[PDB]
RNA sequence: UCGACA
DNA sequence: ATGTCG
């Protein structure tokens, strides 16, 4: 019920879906990008979704942060949290790149740790969260 | 058959 | 429209 300001905010854009993907991390409070992918070809709305939320664990833990991570997207929390991305995105010569990351993403999910909180960002009370494009 | 999150 | 889950 209470927004936690002191928390990472991400989130996907894209020009198409499937279509270009990229995503970004803001500081939940501030609005502050601390970090943005290179838009990538063709990929998902919840593959981008998924990316961004590994990315923050990622940069988090590098930073020795214990602050939770935001995520408007119910498909892409559910993946962290059984650490694989189940997109129907067909695996091809195009949209090897996406699936790329995502095999990597899920590669570092089953070797690492980390404690941070994967919050749903409550749209419908809040507003769109502060990474939205 | 939808409902929901994007 | 398309991507996904309950
Ligand atoms: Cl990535
Ligand atoms: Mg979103
Ligand atoms: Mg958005």
């Amino acid at each position: 019920e209470e927004i936690i300001w002191e928390s990472l905010s991400v989130d996907v854009g894209s020009q198409g879906n499937p279509g270009i993907v990229e995503y970004k991390g803001v500081d939940t409070k501030t609005g502050e990008v601390l970090f943005e992918r290179e838009p990538i070809p063709i990929g998902t709305n919840n593959m981008g979704e998924f990316l961004a939320i590994v990315h923050g664990l990622r940069y988090l833990k590098e930073r020795n942060s214990r602050k939770p991570i935001y995520s408007d997207s119910q498909t892409a929390i559910k993946w962290v949290k059984d650490k694989k991305a189940k997109s129907t995105l067909v695996r091809n010569e195009e949209t090897a790149l996406i699936w790329k990351l995502v095999d990597e993403a899920e590669e570092w999910l089953n070797t690492h740790t980390y404690e941070t909180p994967i919050l749903k960002w409550q749209t419908d009370k809040w507003g769109a969260i502060k990474a939205d494009y």
